[PDB]
């Protein structure tokens, strides 16, 4: 008999929703266990200038509550980060879940105990407590990466990880660098050009940004979306990436070159990273031809935007379309500004940190008051890895994970009874919070079922697993997304393994998948009572 | 009984070499017909300045005579029209070919008499005579394509097509202007930029030109060259595309950025179209990342050269590296000079044809003493869909091509017994002179058993024929050249289907290929005593 029915790790969108389903809808005993100060997950951590949604704020939030999709209030397209947290703190409060959310509490170790078929977690503190049903919402882009860059510990002013942004630290008036040009480093640069005395971007790799489209809401429109919610959520539940715009049905190639400039231009008045991929054609990521017109358009408009074509030439990547799409306002114009200087670090790579600032290759000391890393994450794996999680033949889940990390239907893993993953290793890549939804949905059922029929485990076959890796590889291998050389892959970090870690076929047929599971009976489970 | 045991048509490369190994070598009756005025086919109609081959000299001829190698000279790395037309002159001389040789012939009826077993034949010029085997070698690239541009035939000056360029037309000191910027456009943008007062270019669609690496020849050298004959033909018949370079056997994106810009360098300085495709890397032409670093290295050596920001913008292509790969001396370089001027039709269309000049959608009115039209063929089924060609049951050819031009083996026609063709559709994309060597032999040696074993018809099977279709489907659709929108999936010409015409397996294949059919008596064709 454990301490408690359940044990959840993670104060996310995936650990909050866990909670709420576990504890007031099951009627479970349930703990939640998060390492940070505070609930909210990435938008607790990432509390830098510029850190907000590039999906737009209408569908970046819950949708099983009704009631809260009328009440909550946005008042800009793209949410700011205090605004996601206040929305988080406030879904908090609201099912009364913060007496069981046990912040500044790191879980160092979780153990299955193939005798009493319970799960024993381990904390930092050096306390225990038992569940039956132990749920890892880790986040896909939670574990900090931080390379080791030839004298970056010597350094002499602040230099934080964006994740690790501090509450205190104001760069008014201050010399700034900056290593990363992805999602986090592109929406830090605009804000930060306008406060820094001087900004440096040290930019390995260009990538394709598009306008984000941002500004305020009419608090009419607002009103009118919530009016049609109902049929909004039905639409992203159906959609592939789930960003709440109608996909495109038109190959990009199967049309004149007018109309596909027209398209495109349309896409990048309207703004999103995500609609110029699939709101334009159905097949920018999977045909090369259709993905060289677009990746073309957006190396065109650098041109005309970017001044000093020196600038220009930097920031125009040459590479395949096919990282995730990036979106924000005015990025391209920030490198306008005086106060910024483009450091391409293909032509003049980092020699070394010394305590002043950064020395590149050139040999030109680059004096900064502050150096940001916002050089991404160890993605998907990440905190699975840097966790002693051990399940059957008191395995630790390193030794499953050989050729890359694994599950089956992205939730659940061979050889770890009654452990489900909220964006678990070969998921959906999407708008997180619709896909969070489904796995929670999906997780709260099964479970359930187990308290009902008193099963003591349920865990998938090794077949299964298998079988969903072939799935998710014969997926992948269809799309250009294998290579875009970035953390989608794993090919971001030194001495990471090149491989598959996403279901990229989309919600809506990842939701058909779990359905069709549980209708049959949970295919590739074996339930134990 | 026929008038004659074979007919050729053409007197191109194909159709001279066809004509030597029937009459000469087999002792049977055969005559050529030639619609134009003399033999060389290609190097007899396109008389145009700058006009040479972008294969080198040294491969760009007959290999089956080892004294003709030892014999014939040339001067240069590449040979201009003119050396090429002495060249096949040479060869018509050297084996008493004229004789048989009926030129202004063109053939319109190519009816096949189920009755009789043998080809009617009808020249324009109203003979009608019968044959038992009937060799088309009407050339890929033989029919002029002349766009129906509003307003063509009201121009005052002077206006042909590349492949109808007259002996008589001086472009000295005249104001020129082109349309097209193929290889023959670009070859004659070159040669003709030194000639004309000022030559203004009609840009649709930029390509990836890279440099020819053309000049003299060392005597030593070319001496040299021909010691190594034997070699050099064995790499040429064991290569894909038989350009005479060692083929890489490296994946471009399995080394450094560094290494990458190396190769390429090194095959820009060495220069050469298909070097630079084949001969950098093995996956040039399918694997999109590796075509991006292709294509991106191009595209910055059009920065260095095209001093005009504007110019180098309009001749930066941004479409796939897989159009038939370009080189010329100097193309880029030629945009510096100031009689030479470019016109994006992209940006502003000819709205209109007009007796002076030639009406763009600005409005600007471009005064021309004469229009040079680069437009290209009607490529692979051009002259085989415009004659009057019925075999089995009556049927004409066309019904058999709905949905693309069709073979058995590239040579050989469903329902056309006794037909064989010279570069037929779904043959070898190559340097064509040896391909041209495979199949002219190939197809002496099936004629030659027809006439030892007294047959009466051979002829491919429907069976055959479509497993072929579907061989040569399955190789394209495995590359990006299905993805060019050029002239080599009939996408070139409005209304004609997007097909496949090529088998893309190489040179090396496409042998061993016959080889195998032979030795297994030849499989998928019907032999009748
Ligand atoms: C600036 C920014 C903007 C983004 N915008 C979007 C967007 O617009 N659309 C989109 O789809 N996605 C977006 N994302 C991705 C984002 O990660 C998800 O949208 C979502 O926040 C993930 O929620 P989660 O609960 O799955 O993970 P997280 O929010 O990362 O929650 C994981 C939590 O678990 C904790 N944890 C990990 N290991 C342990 C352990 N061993 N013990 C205890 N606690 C542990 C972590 O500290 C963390 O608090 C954005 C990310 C960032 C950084
Ligand atoms: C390295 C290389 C360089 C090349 N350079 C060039 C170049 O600079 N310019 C260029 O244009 N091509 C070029 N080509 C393509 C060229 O067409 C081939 O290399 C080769 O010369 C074609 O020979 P052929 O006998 O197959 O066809 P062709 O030489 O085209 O001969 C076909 C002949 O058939 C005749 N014919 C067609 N229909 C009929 C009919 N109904 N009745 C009677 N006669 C008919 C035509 O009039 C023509 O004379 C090049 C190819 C390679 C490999
Ligand atoms: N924001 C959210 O966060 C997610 C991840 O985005 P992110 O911006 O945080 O990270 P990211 O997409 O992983 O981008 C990291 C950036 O840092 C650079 N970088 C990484 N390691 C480096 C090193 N050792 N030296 C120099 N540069 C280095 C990368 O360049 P390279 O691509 O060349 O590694 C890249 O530009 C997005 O999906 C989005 O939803
Ligand atoms: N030289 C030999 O000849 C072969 C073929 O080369 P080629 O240059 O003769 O032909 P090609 O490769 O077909 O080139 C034809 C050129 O004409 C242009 N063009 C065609 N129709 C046009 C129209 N209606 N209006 C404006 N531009 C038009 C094409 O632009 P688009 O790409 O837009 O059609 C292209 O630039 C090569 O394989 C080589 O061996
Ligand atoms: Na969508």
């Amino acid at each position: 008999t454990p301490d408690l029915d359940a044990i959840v790790i993670g104060a996310g969108f995936g650990g909050i929703y866990m909670l709420h389903k576990l504890r007031n809808d099951l009627g479970l005993s349930v703990r939640v266990f998060e390492k940070g100060g505070g609930v909210g997950g990435t938008w607790y951590w990432n509390k830098y200038p510029g850190a907000k949604s590039d999906t737009e704020g209408f569908v970046y939030r819950y949708s099983f509550d009704k009631e809260l999709l009328r009440e909550y209030d946005w008042t800009t397209r793209y949410l700011d980060q205090p605004d996601v947290l206040a929305y988080l703190e406030h879904v908090v409060e609201r099912y009364d879940l913060a007496r069981d959310i046990q912040l500044n509490t790191e879980v160092t170790d979780a153990i299955f105990d193939e005798e009493t078929e319970l799960w024993r977690v381990t904390t930092a503190g050096g306390e225990t407590l038992t569940a039956r049903f132990l749920v890892t919402a880790l986040g896909l882009l939670s574990r900090s990466n931080i390379p080791d860059i030839p004298g970056r510990d010597s350094f002499a002013g602040r230099l934080v990880h964006t994740n690790a942004w501090p509450e205190d630290l104001d760069i008014t008036g201050k010399r700034v660098g900056v290593i990363g040009t992805g999602s986090t480093g592109t929406q830090f640069i605009v804000a930060a050009a306008k406060m820094a005395e001087q900004l440096t971007v040290f930019q390995r790799t260009p990538q394709y940004c598009v306008p984000s489209g941002n500004g305020p809401m009419d608090p009419d429109e607002v009103a009118r979306i919530k009016q049609n919610f109902d049929s909004i959520w039905d639409q992203v539940r159906s959609s592939t990436v789930a960003f709440g715009f109608e996909e495109s049905t038109v190959e990009a190639m199967s049309v004149s070159e007018s109309e596909r400039q027209r398209v495109f231009q349309q896409a990048w008045d309207k703004g999103n990273g995500f609609r110029f991929m699939f709101g334009t054609f159905c097949d920018i990521a999977t045909n090369p031809e259709a993905n060289a017109a677009a990746a073309a358009f957006i190396r065109s408009k650098i041109a005309e935007i970017v001044k000093d074509p020196e600038t220009a030439r930097k920031l125009t990547p040459t590479d395949l379309y096919a990282k995730r799409p990036l979106c924000n306002e005015g990025y391209y114009e920030t490198y306008n500004r005086d106060n910024v200087s483009l450091v391409s670090l293909k032509e003049t790579p980092i020699e070394e940190i010394v305590p002043q600032g950064v020395r590149t290759s050139d040999g030109v000391v680059h004096e900064l008051d502050v150096l940001v890393f916002a050089t991404g994450f160890d993605a998907v794996d990440g905190n699975y890895r840097a966790m002693n999680l051990r399940g059957r033949d008191g395995r630790h889940i390193n030794e499953h994970w050989t050729e890359g990390p694994t599950s089956y239907l992205g939730v659940t893993k061979a050889g770890f009874p009654n452990m489900f993953m909220i964006l678990g290793p070969n998921g959906p890549f999407t708008n997180t919070p619709p896909s969070i939804e489904a796995q929670v949905e999906w997780i709260s059922d099964l479970i359930d079922k187990a308290t009902r029929e008193g099963l003591t485990t349920v865990e998938p076959t090794a077949d299964a697993e298998r079988e969903w890796t072939e799935t998710c590889a014969e997926i992948a291998n269809m799309t250009l997304f294998p290579k875009a050389d970035s953390w989608i892959f794993g090919a971001n970090i030194p001495g990471k393994r090149h491989a598959v870690m996403f279901y990229l076929g989309g919600l809506g047929n990842y939701r058909r998948q779990l359905a069709d599971v549980a209708d049959g009976g949970y295919r590739g489970f074996q339930l134990r009572g």
